[PDB]
């Protein structure tokens, strides 16, 4: 008897998991659906053959009883709104980046979890769920280069759109390591602040890429996040994690060597589509398995978004000032672990 | 409406693909089951609390109609039985190596398939839907380094069993590659050789390990094959073909790099059951969806199975005589093509 | 007829250059020493069987007319003194870092070479020697990359003496670096920050590190350049620079890969003396060839090695201010260039 | 007091070792040449600011005294005669391969030393003091991978002249690797065998390229060798020595990564005058020293050049026959260890 899931947002994103839940995952169907171009819904249903209803909303979708869980996958600040309906409605939500654009947006929908006295919430930061990133992770529990100490990465893509501004490079991009760094390390971040090297010409005159942030733990771990959109090469994520003993680092992506016209090559990905594919599938099936097991979701939970949230602020904040600006954390409700 | 599947042979790997169809895949599920410890299949069936029929043998579930599907996958001569009766009634079937472990064996299975009109058989070298060789794939038929010309690769195991016997070094073994090897360069096997370097310390007396097989295809390319199975450092496949103009090579698996104690390290993978079980996964995947949107399997036919028994048995035979054996193989017939 | 060299400090590191002279390099001999423990320096004329003068100064020493070159290679602070000399003198002086300890110190010795004409001083940041080091310059210089952006480096010891001060790390340490990238990326030093991670276990209480290094060229290049000598795994120099278009990365010193208990390993050297004894031996061979074959030295310059010491100045003050502290550089006279 | 050496053979090859001697290397000089073109001798003796006598032949330059020691770098044919004459003469020699074009004319050149007491002739396998090939001997001198089992290495050219035939293969190009790989593991060739691979577009047809040759030791290791003159990738040495317990596998040429336009590449070389120049560059200084402080010279020995003329014997001998050749190789001289 499979889980059945409601998807808010039938868009890109939402199109690609609805997919990946109807012909790669297990245990779970999309019965009920609602786009705001209530026809794009209803083109994307055909699309996939489903049996799902199409609803004008998500209230009316909340409504209906025959679903029990959703994912918010739509527009990023309409998230916020969708959630705490179903967070009220007692289903259970699966939410893509962001939580909620602001801050406090966040705040509420944490307060509201811990009223409906269980873990119904999990934010799609998927990065946790790659095999490399988890590689990463067992190492660190397991002491292996004792007392991280400083971490470099960079986040890179190879252009954007004319879409693209300034603040995205920490809202909407430097999000994941924003999330993943603190999770890994296992600390909360005290200050950020931002550098910007000379402007590329790849970029756009109303666009400062790339940017340099500087990020201190409580801890005592530095942080230095390189963050490059219009590299031009490829899409490539990297991440060192300098210890008190030893160095660990993420892998490149699986790819064959080359001996060609004076070169030994390897493969670099142009299409950020491609480089966690799997982590999705993880990422989803958990929900789904960790649900029907456990009656609560896993993954990162609905504080670790706040977290985010205040922490994209912090970090807007030295967009503008170039000043070491404070990042101040709420406590910690014990409902978290 | 799911594809109702029956397994033959509740054994380990039976048990590994029960799961993975159960937990892990879209789009079937397991409603029959016989072991030969008819209690085992019975014990199987609680543990993965499915919904299934459990039979006495292969008869009794091939009988069954609300079955449309079965795994072959118990005790590796007991296949080509199960098969031909699989076959005559007309359920599709998806076979682990080996296909039949003589020759002939194949042989009769490929006329059964040959008379029923389609595809229902699908021999199970998952290596053809590891990421890693389907890039080589995508390469060679690409062009990327012209005319294939050798291929040197390794198979190498850090131990091996008492059980182990000379002879299971090219049947049990060194199947992969003959059936991933021809698959990559599209050519046929014309001759085979081998030779026995000096016997390894970490090896049975009883057993010649490490062992070195030469094949040269019909259009010339020459491969060398180490096989190892008592390497001691770790289970590790490794595959590098050099062409006309260029040289592609097989990844290594993903990991992640550790600086410590004076080296620069990746992780080697111990455990023969990790090294593939993504492609375990898509490969049935593959069976599945294939069979529902198409009416016909699709990955190494009957036919690539039957290949690969005419070359273990040239394998066999050049391991007795050290001498370069001929590798007879009948016509290709037009039905796979 | 071969350079006539002088060798002002017969220590550790003067030692090693009369080695490498005598017994290893070509068109140069050592005929005349002097120590501060002018014992010292009579053992060294035994040890490598010169045929060389023992005066008790530099004075005594620059007088000598049968003596065209020398090494200033003596105690650090001393530097200054002994090059002024040599510089009037009229001898060609190659002194290893520093140049002179203080800034000033550094102005006074470029003043006095304006004056006698030429070229007569080449400073012993011997890195632009290096293979690799060569490379990215070649690399850069052809634009490969584009505009280079920002740079990642490290610089890592395995552990250190007592005698080791928070300072030391900027000062004897970085400067190296200090060197190299500006002389790779032809730009000029703006600011310098320095952020303290939390301090290592490795590390004695008296001393702080790790540390991290933020400087700004005139240009908008960004650098971050992680330094820490008690990292316990090796010796390690690591730099990327990230450009417009690419990245180019400098290389590990060459090794042999090892496949053995479960990893896949290369080595890390663990004695500072052996990552750079080959740019040591071209460094001192293009002091010779380039003298006698040109009248005039030709490395890293006087005024190279004030751009040192005022970027080192920089750095100390941002060391106890933890503010980010301008870089201040005067007039880079015609002379050079 | 430094080392007169005498060169006969003023071509290309003895012009890189004037070159390096005369401005590269430590106490020796060129006090004699005689070529057989003898003004190219002349040209040269001017080229080089030499002081050397230019002599008419060999016996009028081994006749001089003023010379203890001399380079046979001539034209490959003529390597036996001359040497034989400084043997004779009782001069110090290094014979850049070939020692003999015939096994015999080795042997005569062998038994001739035998007579002289000791040690004047060290043959120019430069391979032995590639740092690479030296971190292997290292590794296996210290039973890092136990025992020694097989061998894969590879030889390879971008291209070839008009002028390189079959055999060549065997005699000038794979020559190396017969000198070294039994150099490391310390064994002695028992049987060769040769397997030609589908021809390669970018051969000429008069030529066979690639070829495979195997090889066995007495010991039982086996070695399968790629040689490809033709690959039009680059020139590229490789070698991978599988053990007992471990695999250790020579580096590649140090290099510079780059990130650029979807590659991630490092870089190969195209001029095999490149990959050994360091060597070189020891071997020569090696002779040297080993000379004025042993007097006996010390790297491959005149035995260690017959045992290639053997081989390359028995492999010439294998590219016609395609059968098994036997390598039967006479007595080691108890004066040889
Ligand atoms: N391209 C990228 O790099 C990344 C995109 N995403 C995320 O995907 C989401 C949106 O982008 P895409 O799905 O790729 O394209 P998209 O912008 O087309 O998706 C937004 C969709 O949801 C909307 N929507 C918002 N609130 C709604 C409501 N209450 N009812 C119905 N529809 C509603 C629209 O219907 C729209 O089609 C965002 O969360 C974004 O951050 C995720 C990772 C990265
Ligand atoms: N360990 C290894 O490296 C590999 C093992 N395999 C394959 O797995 C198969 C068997 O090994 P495992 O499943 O791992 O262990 P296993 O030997 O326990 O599996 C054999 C099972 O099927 C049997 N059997 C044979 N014919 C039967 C019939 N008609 N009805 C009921 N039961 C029958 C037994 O019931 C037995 O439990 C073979 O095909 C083998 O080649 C696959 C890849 C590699
Ligand atoms: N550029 C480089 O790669 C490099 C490398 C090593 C050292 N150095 C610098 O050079 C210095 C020397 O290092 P070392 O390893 O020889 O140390 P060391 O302890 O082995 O000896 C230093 C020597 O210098 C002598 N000395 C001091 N003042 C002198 C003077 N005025 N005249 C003659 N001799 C004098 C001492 O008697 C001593 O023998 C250090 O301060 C260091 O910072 C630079
Ligand atoms: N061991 C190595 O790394 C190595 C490297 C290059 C060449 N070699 C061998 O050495 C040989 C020389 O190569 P090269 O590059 O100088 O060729 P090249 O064409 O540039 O010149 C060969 C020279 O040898 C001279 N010569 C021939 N016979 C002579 C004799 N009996 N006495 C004095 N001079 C004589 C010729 O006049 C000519 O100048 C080749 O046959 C080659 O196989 C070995
Ligand atoms: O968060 C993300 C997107 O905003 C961005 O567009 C992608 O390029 C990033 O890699 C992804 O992680
Ligand atoms: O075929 C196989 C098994 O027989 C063998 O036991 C495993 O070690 C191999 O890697 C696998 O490919
Ligand atoms: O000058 C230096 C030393 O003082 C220091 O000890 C080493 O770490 C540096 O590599 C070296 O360049
Ligand atoms: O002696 C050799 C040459 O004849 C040949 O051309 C090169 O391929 C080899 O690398 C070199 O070692």
């Amino acid at each position: 008897m499979s889980l059945r899931i409601g998807v808010i947002g039938t868009g890109a994103i939402g199109k690609e998991h609805i997919n990946r839940i109807t012909n790669k995952l297990s245990g779970a169907e999309i019965v009920a659906v609602t786009d705001v171009n209530q026809e794009a819904a209803q083109k994307v249903v055909e699309q996939y053959q489903l049996n799902a209803t199409v609803y004008p909303n998500d209230d009316s979708l909340l409504a209906d009883e025959n679903v029990d869980a959703v994912l918010v996958t739509s527009w990023g600040p309409a998230h916020e709104s969708s959630v705490l309906k179903a967070i009220k409605a007692q289903k259970y939500v699966f939410c893509e980046k962001p939580l909620a654009t602001t801050a406090e947006g966040c705040m509420r929908i944490v307060e509201e979890e811990i009223k409906v006295g269980k873990r119904l919430v999990q934010v799609g930061f998927m990065r946790r769920y790659d095999s490399g990133y988890v590689q990463l992770k067992e190492a660190l529990d397991n002491h292996v280069i004792g007392e991280p100490l400083m971490i470099h990465c960079a986040h890179r893509n190879p252009t954007v759109g004319d879409n693209y501004t300034t603040d995205m490079a920490v809202v909407d991009t430097l999000v994941h390591e924003i999330d993943v760094l603190h999770w890994l390390v296992n600390d909360d971040y005290e200050s950020v602040q931002v550098i910007y090297p000379k402007k590329s010409k790849n970029a756009l005159p109303h666009l400062k890429d790339p940017q340099i942030v500087v990020i201190e733990t409580k801890g005592g771990i530095v942080i230095n996040a390189e963050i490059y959109v219009n590299c031009k090469y490829g899409y490539d994520i990297q991440c060192e994690i300098v210890g008190e003993d030893g160095i660990i680092k993420l892998p490149e992506p699986s790819s064959i060597s080359l001996r060609k016209e004076g070169r030994f090559s390897t493969d670099i990905l142009m299409d950020w589509q491609r480089r966690f594919v799997a982590a999705y599938d993880v990422e989803i099936q958990d929900f789904i398995d960790s649900i029907q097991k456990k009656g609560e979701v896993s993954g990162p939970t609905a504080w670790d978004g706040y977290i985010a949230a205040v922490t994209t602020d912090a970090c807007v904040k030295a967009q503008e000032s170039g000043q070491k600006e404070k990042v101040e954390l709420k406590e910690k409700p014990e409902f978290y672990q």
